[PDB]
RNA sequence: ACAGUAUUUG
RNA sequence: ACAGUAUUUG
RNA sequence: ACAGUAUUUG
RNA sequence: ACAGUAUUUG
């Protein structure tokens, strides 16, 4: 029934639990974008090290770094600057000491861009202390006015924040101070040694909140913990949007905060595979290799409707997903099929208005002849999946396993096919239990069969209680090289 | 290196194993489609039964059927007939005995479409003996010309298949002969009795294939096994292909047939999620629940080419696990990315151009600008992953697995708030073991913490070795209902 | 080194723990026997209930009875008294309503001696309320004389506890008073209904503690639990020996009670099988189905002697586990081997003179020309074993294990003569995995050889997980009554 | 029924199964003794080697062994002769080379006894080559006659087999000649090399048995596989029976050969602990660490002879058992309780006339005033349990296994006293799965409790499901060492 | 296997 | 398989 | 969080 | 805890 303005939006911070610090962004008790942040596994987008380059790769247009961890990181020669600036090997000289920032996070294979590009943020502007090319405004938003009037060096050029939008020119100054000032020790604090090393920390997920995701419309602040609450209050100072003071309250009702706000089941809703949609709907949200890719479907009077409005609860929910997903890359949404153009064009735009908000860019085309809407987005941080979960390990990507027989068919002629590699004596399946129960009855009289013609060719098959039902061997042993060993002993 | 038309064609059919009679259709040594039809789990689609309808239902445009079996079949108000016919319900009278027969099969849920519309096939020739409407050719091509000849009665329209290209006009008189004369029986045959049953059954899968998959360019059929060579040839002389009998071969080498025309390995690729691409790329082939979704990747001189030529070699790989696969419905390629549009137009018509056989129909968009191609196709019958795997029971589907702890703190703010629940004795998380550990001690404190405030509400937390890592249960044990019954007797 | 009478012999209570109240009677700090008393699986053994007689046999020479728990109780004719008493069935006329008490507890199969003798203790008293043949004193030890004095009613007899040694005839009146009194209620709260139902119960273990086993060695009563040592104090006021008051001390060390006075491990010791000689030898405490029996075995200067000395170390220990395992019936030891008979005579006393204290009665013979020495003792309640263990389940009692072949070979003939077993279709053993594996190959073509011959028997031999070792089955199946299912679904 | 003479007692031989080669020798169908040769793990006793002295210990009274396996073999200054003949020390010179055979075989810790004391075992004959001290006869039974007229050296003292009772001295001199003859190569074939090494190896199973279990009473020998008779017919000539070459034949019958003569069921009887006695009794033979202890007892018309005739039955099956089982050493058998004396020395008869076959020595007491009566038995190989099973390995050798509570409270005052041990930061029991269980609900409190006391002392408890119901540690985690690692991690 | 095939629809 | 066999003894 | 943002790229 | 206690006996 929801109108953006009707009931307060507040920022719930949840401190109690020590190996997980969240903090929802809540409209009412519409859950409408939350983060999760836990030690150890803590954010390292955003850092700023200094980097010499392992290894000039051209065959693709770029670097390496070491900025010393694991994976030396991704260096785009797009990302390179005028002063690292001296095609790829006629410009980067390797082993050549930088300034290297983190755009983008470690991915399971990748190491991470990063981009000579430093890119700094305050609560109302963000500094390109490295290049005056590119400014602007929260693409969002009399300023415009105080901007040209703000006291910029020349080596670099500047955004203002949309949340700048309130205030006054004075304190941009006072932004624009204080960054620099940082992006000083920044640059000296370089100047110093043998570069192998980090630099500057992105500051933790309160912070970032209290900066990033921080509005006019945010009625209260309510930390459940009184320590918390304690650095709570202390990081607004800093930061300094200090009409918040007013702003942030302390938590103590018994009920569990969230809990109480009535937003737990929200959380979840974000880690199942199905989530409810209003009219009854549902939105599985499979995700591949190649693109998240996001289904939808309907109920249990019309039809045109029934798909038309069930598509639109669809759009506002896909959307709230995409973000507490922190979802990124592609994304193919399936709608249902509905007939009148109208209809594709409305939910097309019911989609973008929906995800007006994301603090993450959006692309969205128009829905295919297949009726498929695909459809990009950024990446601004690694996703629940990303970060939360692993690879049902009985199956290694992909939810389905092969059933038993043609499994065992399978191993089946693998065995046949090792017995006349010329030269083997025993050859020796190892395979999950019911696989082995499958080929010694069911198929016995096939194994028979094989060594009768492989003349002498044991086929040994040892079932075993260890291997899950995809997984298993098929050892070949050559002539002279066969122990005497137990069949169950084989292993 | 493979030019259509160097080595021959030929059709390996492989009877030595019981539980599995596989049929692939090889060119030279390059798998290039393979059948694999196996007793009892036997093929339903293109069967004929006698039909009355469940029940209308008119918010979906269509009927029921018994045609008995488990799930009454879907009829849509499409598919139905003049012969039927006296919007939804005022068409179709219900409890009406009909003549309906299988477009489409069971697929987990569905029931299969029906249809009204029967539909015949001989070697040549195709009946509609019910709707003189819709004829044809062979949209893959004198028999214009022969086909007018034709002896139609009028009641109904036909096509004229690709393979009756060779032949001549006399004898598709003598197939459009054979056809109707089952029509006859096929009608009369249910003029019979009560309509709640079969009729007529589609032929098993070498039949089949010497009808739907066989042309000049088949060279031999080498059959393994004598007794089928067997039927082999007897089921020539009825299809009436006979100019084959000369083509059908004995194999007798000791060495497996399909293990020595080196196509083994080929059988499996297809069951593969990656799949390796010429130049040394990859394919992963994974599948959604709204699309299958194949997405492309490049190996280890010049970038530009590197992609495009790999795209192409995706292109030729992805038609052909199309087709072993048996996939349908949806699918989005996600090729490379190059930039020049003279490569993306290549790709493209590359696909189009190596789907040209395919037996099912194929549509084929444009690259987006994302960079997916989407491109829908046909379902001829079940899909591979659809028929012989399932779904890797520790995960539903989705093939990831919720880590440790993001679980436990989960479970864990369950049992708090179960715990508040008002009118709670004992609560009875019951968990995976390592969760049970990771409550007990990483989060002891807090689980106790919870007892304390909710006086004298015992939450216990049993510990199971039965359950995998996402599983688990929360009971909640009301006042007075509570056993006193031993903690890891809990189950 | 020890010699009784040094330090303070003293009895440790131990309240901490619920589920668990253990009372130790320690010497100094050498444990020297041991009481765990535990809610639920309470002491049973001196209760006093109403009695019918569900059946005389007399291939005995007793009846039953029903005291109403599961098994009616055992009550032989030698029990039986004068006042039931109107060989066997002339006796006792069955359903007769009888007063019987229990003299020995249920054992795994037994109901237990009841006996109509009922049996009454005091502190230093004991009612024979029924027969006034048995007298007696405390076959341990001026009373002589004062028991005379002793107002004596005449239907019954009575004995003098080790205890009233001390004190003073007055009280023997005091308790020979309090009995009776008892006695009497106990008596009429039995001409009230209908008797299938309890009368009286044997007080708790802190009590019979109090009452059973404290003599004027008894230095102090540490309790460590303010409570109980509450219902502590209040108990001897009753029981009254009440010159103990001053007796009974309050614990309040931080460091666990026994585990104070060092008296934990002692506490082991005795769950145990081996258990170590001072010297350095062992005593392994083998447990059969017809006598329990103690092994003696020596360390690592003299043969003579040490064996001799070992011997009586072995002797001093045996005493002391008998006691702390509760050990019943008879035992064995195999007493090392000396050759000198002065040792045998010296050991055999050693024996003797170590179990003077055993409140149980116990008889000792000579040491065997096998150099066994056999030696009964009385069943003072139930023994560790029989009420804290169980059998290992893997063995069914007897811990061993068939070894896997010998196992093997076995099913394997089995199957064979089921196989023969004239109309027979399959035969379907179901074995532990390791049993399936070598079956079907070290042994196949055996198994093969079967089916051969036994013409057309499948001999199916499905491997199972969920087995282990030494089970397993043979089912086998009748013409016609064969089921078409997976090898591996056989389960 | 069974009546010695009755019916033909015959040899079965079993070749049919490769790794195990049978023969019973059966009176009817009453099997009376079987033995069971398998390869590898073949027969060791009365081999000969050369032999050097590892160690004299004189703590025992003998040296050891290299006979040159894993355990050097004992050898008592008893065993020790003449020739080796230069108290312990001043007897055997250390590393000295001896021509030491094998008494008694390696038991699971010993090794052997070796004996330089040579016998040698001819069919009728058995040398002492190496000391004319001992001879005799058959203590079993013209030839008293006819070994005087022996024409013997001087060295060695000799015995005649219970088996030359039928025979003729000319070829006692034909037996003496073909020992000697062999005792000769057996002397010089040491007279050769360095004498760490084997002789002579005691021949098989069958000819052993054609050799030391084969007299007048033996009917036929029907072996049941043409190859073995061969060798069969080849063994008797040398052993030199000869007329017995009549008495071997050929089973054929298809129905396997044991299982003909139905006798299998009692092959088994054998390694089962309980054995139904015919009455409808039971012999349940347990065997503990100090004897084994065979137990009897009773059905389901008089008292007094239900017992005294089971115990009968009973005399008769322990018999065989002991025989059947190779059970040798002490062995206490628990007879019924008859009270009439008369009996007892009834039933004691019973079993000496028994045991009378027995090929080993057997003595036997008197039955004990504890009823219990003693009994020894020669080692004559070992036992069937102690070579063809293995030990319960839940248990350890005990067959009960503690409750699983008594279990948790003891595993808990573990931790507590350990996480009182001064300078213990972490302490981390890692228990059965139940056990942890039970320890974190039913105990929590206490657990808790614990850490609260022992300020700042974690109690880490992790589940396990590894670990079986009575094992589990307990390690202990000192200041400074402590990993931050997942509770479930522990491991 | 046909211009309404294919996709979609239970 | 013997009067010192057997049991025991590593 | 800016017209070159985002997607892509290890 | 007694001279018929204890062992045994379901
Ligand atoms: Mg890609
Ligand atoms: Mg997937
Ligand atoms: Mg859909
Ligand atoms: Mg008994
Ligand atoms: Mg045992
Ligand atoms: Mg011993
Ligand atoms: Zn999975
Ligand atoms: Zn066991």
């Amino acid at each position: 029934a929801h109108i953006e303005g009707r009931h307060m939006k507040r920022m719930l911070i949840n401190a109690t639990q020590q190996e997980e610090l969240r903090v929802a962004l809540v409209d009412g008790q519409r859950l409408y974008d939350l983060d999760i942040e836990s030690p150890g596994h803590e954010q390292k987008k955003a850092n700023i090290y200094k980097g010499k380059i392992t290894r000039i790769e051209p065959s693709l247009e770029a670097a390496f770094v070491d900025y010393g961890a694991e994976r030396h990181g991704f260096l785009p020669l797009k990302e390179i600057a005028r002063e690292y600036f001296p095609n790829i090997k006629d410009v980067l000289r390797e082993g050549q000491e930088v300034i290297v920032q983190i755009d983008k996070e470690e991915r399971g294979n990748k190491g991470a861009a990063l981009t000579t590009f430093i890119s700094l943020a305050g609560s109302y502007l963000v500094l390109m202390p490295n290049n005056p090319r590119a400014g602007g405004i929260s693409r969002r938003i009399e300023l415009k006015e105080a901007l040209a009037s703000l006291e910029l060096p020349e080596g670099m050029g500047l955004i203002v924040r949309t949340a700048g939008v309130g205030k006054s020119a004075e304190a941009l100054q006072w932004d624009l101070s204080f960054r620099l000032k940082h992006w000083e020790a920044i640059k000296k604090a370089a100047e110093s040694r043998p570069a192998p090393f980090l630099i500057h920390q992105e500051s933790n997920v309160i912070v970032r909140a209290f900066r990033d995701y921080l509005r006019q419309d945010i009625g209260e602040i309510l930390i459940d913990n009184p320590k918390v609450l304690e650095l709570a209050r202390q990081h607004i100072a800093a930061l300094g949007r200090p009409d918040f003071s007013s702003k942030i309250k302390l938590y103590t009702g018994e009920i569990p905060l969230f809990s109480h706000y009535q937003i737990e089941s929200q959380i979840e809703s974000a880690f199942q595979r199905e989530v409810r949609l209003p009219s009854g709907g549902s939105i599985v949200i499979d995700s591949t290799e190649a693109l998240t890719a996001i289904d939808i479907n309907s109920a249990r009077g019309d039809i045109e409707e029934t798909a038309f409005n069930t598509n639109l609860e669809a759009a506002d929910e896909i959307a709230r997903q995409l973000r507490l997903r922190d979802l990124g890359g592609l994304i193919v949404i399936d709608f249902i099929d509905m007939t009148p153009v109208r209809h594709q064009r409305a939910v097309e735009n019911r989609l973008r208005e929906a995800v007006r908000q994301d603090r993450a860019r959006i692309q969205i085309s128009h829905i295919s002849r297949f009726g498929l809407l695909e459809m990009s987005r950024q990446r601004l941080s690694p996703s629940l999946g990303e970060s939360s979960h692993h690879v049902c390990p009985r199956c290694s990507g992909t939810g389905t396993v092969r059933d038993n027989e043609s499994l065992s068919l399978s191993i089946l002629r693998l065995i046949e096919e090792e017995a006349l590699k010329e030269n083997t004596q025993e050859v020796h399946a190892i395979v999950p239990v019911p696989i082995a129960s499958y080929l010694l009855n069911e198929k016995r009289s096939a194994v028979n069969a094989i060594e009768t013609r492989q003349d002498g060719v044991r086929c040994v098959i040892v079932p075993n209680d260890q291997m899950e039902t995809p997984h298993y061997h098929v050892l070949r042993v050559r002539k002279g090289e066969e122990t005497p060993t137990l069949s169950y002993m084989l292993p």
